[PDB]
């Protein structure tokens, strides 16, 4: 029902070159977070949470959310398929996933052993959503990173209310 920043055309979402799929694998803590469905939340803020990416035999990705809330940990699974162009992918068994008929990911740069920032978009009852997440190795950046990634989302069309920074936490994502 509710009116939404428009997705960028792709022309403004770079696409890392040579990307490496093995050392993309493993564990990324989510440390920065923007789109057009994130809102500020002063009043309770998003707490960090991680995302496992596990590379398989056939050169999927399995891929495991490990979040807290209500005083559990949450788990969220799907299989992440190679797409058109490399660090491009699409979403196994869409049609599971009542309402989706459309979910991309792109990878927009990536040092494999520090961080990465990472491009998302859906279709979900005919409403077009996307965000981008910040990924760290470890909880913590730099300022430098950070500021480059308020400038990107920003790029993107997405005012300062729309980009947050999960705080760091113990339970559940640590390993
Ligand atoms: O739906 C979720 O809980 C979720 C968790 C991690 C990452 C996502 O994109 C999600 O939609
Ligand atoms: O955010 C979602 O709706 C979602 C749907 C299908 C698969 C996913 O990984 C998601 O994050
Ligand atoms: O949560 C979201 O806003 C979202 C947006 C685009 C794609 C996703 O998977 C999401 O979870
Ligand atoms: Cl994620
Ligand atoms: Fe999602």
């Amino acid at each position: 029902t509710s009116d939404l920043i428009p997705a960028p055309p792709l022309s403004k979402v770079p696409l890392q070159q040579n990307f490496q799929d093995n050392q993309f694998q493993g564990k990324w803590y989510v440390v920065g977070l923007a789109g057009n469905a994130i809102l500020r939340e002063d009043k309770d803020p998003q707490k960090m949470y991680a995302t496992i990416y596990e590379l398989k035999e056939d050169k999927s990705y399995n891929v495991t959310s490990v979040l807290f809330r209500k005083k559990k940990c949450d788990y969220w699974i799907r299989t992440f398929v190679p797409g058109s162009q490399p660090g491009e992918f699409t979403l196994g068994n869409i049609k599971s996933y009542p309402g989706l008929t459309s979910y991309l990911v792109r990878v927009v740069s990536t040092n494999y052993n520090q961080h990465a920032m990472v491009f998302f978009k859906k279709v979900s009852q005919n409403r077009e959503y996307f965000k981008i997440t910040l990924y760290g190795r470890t909880k913590e950046l730099t300022s430098e990173l950070k500021e480059n990634f308020i400038r990107f989302s920003k790029s993107l069309g997405l005012p300062e209310n729309h980009i947050v920074f999960p705080v760091p936490i113990d339970q559940c994502i640590d390993g």
